[PDB]
């Protein structure tokens, strides 16, 4: 009864009434045995995380933090191995049952189109894979099972389903495929994972203003995490050499885009790429080709521009050359005369004021092309901006030259 009432709290609607359940919870977790805690973790992780499910989208105060701690300890608490001098049949027993419907529960909740108890869960089942000293795909190889028509859409036209629902199927399909051995191969064959395939390019691909038609996609305020979601999903099908020209394409496509999330998101999905692939120069120079061929005028730069060369450089440094880094140096002098330009002026702060040339000085130190010699007029330059616009303590272009000039300490101390 104490138990009933107690995690019969986590039900209520104030979020205090959740606080005081988990504490509840936390209090008879910590103070009582493991024989008993163990067949109530059932109750206790069904109370402790339905409070995160209904908690989402609503003020609260440390509730989630606090639950999250608490699932975390009654997770490596009763996940723990028994000791040998305390190993016996009935806690043996109880511990193996417990675990296993835990561990049922988690992969039934993984796939649920919360995000935050689905993060939850995917931690949960990262920390208890590395409690129980054993990977993640062998502890749910056996409880795939409900996954089975989960991780295949079954060709259920994820159209019809909500943002949130197909978020959380990306989601779970990312988690499931991304294991040390996959759970579940697209093998890109049957006609579900073709399908399946097709809606992530198709979504990781489209246009917003074809894509935006969809009903499901209407209501959308920002329709970024749906490509997000689809961008990473599409990365964790590094497997089909008949079927990884367009995975490329996609990443590429993502990775040259007017967004910062989205360019963000994009750079990181190709780096988990290139984990399981490889790019060879070719089709880079292929998918780059509008990135560059525009730089013909230093005015053409920009900030995002700036930024999908950096982020192309650290994937690829070998991809660029001297004589990139010299068109680039003539850039930077081009744009210190514009800023040196508009500060005599002094008419009003701008868009181009001191971030393109921070960002095409932090280019250098990225490109291992960058020869010792770049050092002399990046340096020139950099004192004549200075002393036209004598800023000494706030300028901003001082951590990435010095992040440059530590690469030829030689040179510079010379």
């Amino acid at each position: 009864y104490i138990v009933e009432r107690l995690c019969a709290c986590c039900y209520e609607q104030a979020w205090y009434a959740k606080l005081g359940g988990v504490v509840s919870i936390k209090f008879l977790m910590e103070r009582l045995p493991l024989t008993w805690v163990l067949q109530n973790q059932q109750t206790f992780l069904k109370a402790l995380l339905f409070v995160m499910m209904d908690l989402t989208g609503e003020v609260s105060n440390g509730a989630v933090a606090m639950a999250k701690t608490t699932l975390e300890q009654l997770l490596m608490r009763c996940a723990t191995p028994l000791k040998d001098e305390e190993r016996a049949e009935e806690i043996v027993a109880a511990q193996e049952k417990s675990f296993h419907h835990v561990t049922h529960d988690l992969v039934r909740e993984v796939t649920s189109p919360n995000s935050t108890v689905r993060k939850q869960a995917m931690h949960s089942l990262q920390v208890l894979a590395q409690v129980t000293g054993k990977s993640v795909t062998v502890i749910m190889e056996p409880h795939k099972e409900v996954l089975q028509d989960m991780v295949p859409p079954k060709k259920h036209l994820l159209r019809h389903q909500p943002a949130n629902a197909q978020i959380g199927l990306m989601e779970g399909n990312t988690f499931c495929t991304t294991l040390q051995p996959r759970l579940f191969t697209m093998d890109l064959n049957v006609v579900e994972h073709k399908v399946f395939y097709t809606e992530l390019l198709n979504l990781c691909e489209a246009e917003d203003s074809a894509l935006t038609k969809l009903p499901c996609y209407k209501s959308l305020p920002s329709l970024v995490p749906l490509r997000i979601a689809a961008l990473n999903a599409l990365a964790a099908c590094n497997y089909l050499p008949q079927s990884r020209e367009k995975i490329i394409a996609a990443l590429f496509k993502a990775l040259n885009s007017t967004n910062s999330e989205l360019q963000e998101a994009g750079e990181a999905c190709m780096r988990k790429f290139l984990e399981g692939a490889t790019i060879e120069v070719d089709q880079i120079h292929t998918h780059m080709r509008p990135l560059l061929m525009m730089l013909g005028d230093y005015r053409s730069l920009t900030l995002n521009v700036v930024n999908r060369l950096t982020s192309v450089t650290r994937l690829f440094p070998n991809s660029f050359n001297d004589k990139f880094c010299d068109q680039m140096m003539q850039h930077l002098r081009k744009w210190m005369e514009v800023v040196v330009i508009t500060h005599k002026g002094g008419q009003r702060s701008d868009g181009n004021e001191m971030k393109i040339c921070s960002a095409i000085i932090n280019l250098f130190h990225l490109i291992p092309a960058a020869p010792q010699t770049l050092v002399k007029p990046l340096l020139e330059v950099v004192m004549k901006t200075e002393r036209a616009m004598l800023i000494e303590a706030g300028s901003p272009f001082r951590e990435p030259l010095i992040k440059f000039l530590t690469r030829h300490p030689s040179q510079t101390v010379e």
